[PDB]
């Protein structure tokens, strides 16, 4: 059945909560983002009204044909009504279209929903700074101190300064960026801008890109690889055999790949800085997994929770088990008595 944790209590509303049929009451169903375990369970045969962002209103109609009249997209930072109640959609800092919502309840109640997040100093200058928050329904991914990661400009200058290098000293290598939904196109579009290429890939991803309201999109991507030396490919053929595979396929126009893999946190955050990065290499092919992150570290976490002062924090990730649960908890207690709210 349906989570509490996906229900706006007071409201007929539900969150992210496409994948249980009919939820009994629900009356408007808001969607965070374009991401498959938040949108599973929409199609073309969906007949009630959704709620979301314009970016993630392009995708639902184009990628998944739900249908025009079933599509409610809001405007950001608008005090807007749903049924009755006042809500309000900010950016979530995640992948293109994800917001967090801002539900203003009858009784005098507000809600913050993050959705999924990337906290941000930022964010305590939006409308969340004009008034109480009551409840938080939390993007828990990162929460455990092992999780730092870099800035995500860190990380771009980074990959921009380790393909530019590469491709100077040999203008016969191909650099390939792996992806398997949306979010992180800073990485493939910034390193593309230093080489002077549009990056290259398949029509499915070009079509998703095309809905994402990028300024100037059709200066920056294209679908014909021949003329691009940024390839993108799906994140299952980074690996040596599918490098190799793809390497055959550009016909002797390159001798040398070198490849990105931008992952989340991996244990070697713990233990090396982005300066001292070393990829695997087999041959004339090299890997790097950068840990470029859309969601908050701990650190971010727990300075946007302090600022925000909730009342009572409801998590939405790592909510399956008793170790989790119980761990985050924990966090959520010291936070409150080191701040003391
Ligand atoms: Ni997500």
């Amino acid at each position: 059945t349906c989570p509490f944790y996906k229900k706006i209590p007071g409201t007929g509303f539900t969150v992210d909560a496409f994948q249980y049929g009919v939820v009994e009451g629900c009356t408007a169903y808001f969607l965070t983002h374009f991401h498959s375990d938040h949108y599973a369970g929409l199609s073309k045969h969906f007949t009630f009204p959704v709620y979301c962002s314009e970016i993630t209103g392009n995708l639902l109609k184009n990628k998944l044909h739900v249908q025009e009249q079933y599509i409610h997209p809001l405007p950001l930072d608008t005090e807007c009504i749903v049924n009755g109640v006042k809500v309000v959609l900010l950016d979530a800092n995640h992948c293109p279209g994800a917001v967090m919502i801002l539900f203003y309840l009858p009784n005098g109640t507000v809600i913050l929903h993050t959705g999924d997040f990337r906290a941000d100093p930022s964010m305590e200058r939006s409308l969340l700074a004009d008034q109480k928050v009551h409840m938080l329904y939390l993007d828990t991914t990162y929460c455990s101190p092992e999780y730092t990661f870099p800035s995500q400009q860190e990380v771009i200058r980074f990959a921009i300064n380790t393909a530019f290098e590469a491709v100077t000293l040999n203008p016969h290598a191909l650099v390939v960026c792996g992806t398997y939904s949306i979010g992180k196109e800073k990485v493939f579009l910034a390193i593309a801008d230093v080489l002077g290429s549009k990056v290259g890939m398949s029509q499915e991803k070009y079509k998703t890109l095309q809905c994402l309201n990028i300024p100037e999109i059709n200066s920056l991507i294209t679908t014909d690889m021949c003329s691009s030396l940024v390839h993108l490919l799906p994140m299952m053929q980074i690996n040596f055999k599918g490098l190799q595979s793809h390497l055959k396929k550009c016909g002797g126009k390159y001798n040398q790949i070198l490849a990105f893999r931008p992952t989340g946190w991996t244990h070697s955050n713990k233990f090396t800085r982005i300066a001292d990065v070393i990829p695997q290499t087999k041959g004339n092919i090299s890997i790097y997994g950068i840990p470029y992150s859309e969601h908050s570290s701990y650190l971010e976490m727990k300075r946007f929770v302090q600022w925000l002062k909730p009342q009572k924090i409801i998590p939405t990730v790592n909510v399956g088990t008793w170790k989790s649960r119980s761990t985050m908890e924990k966090y959520f207690r010291e936070w409150k008595l080191e701040a003391g709210y």
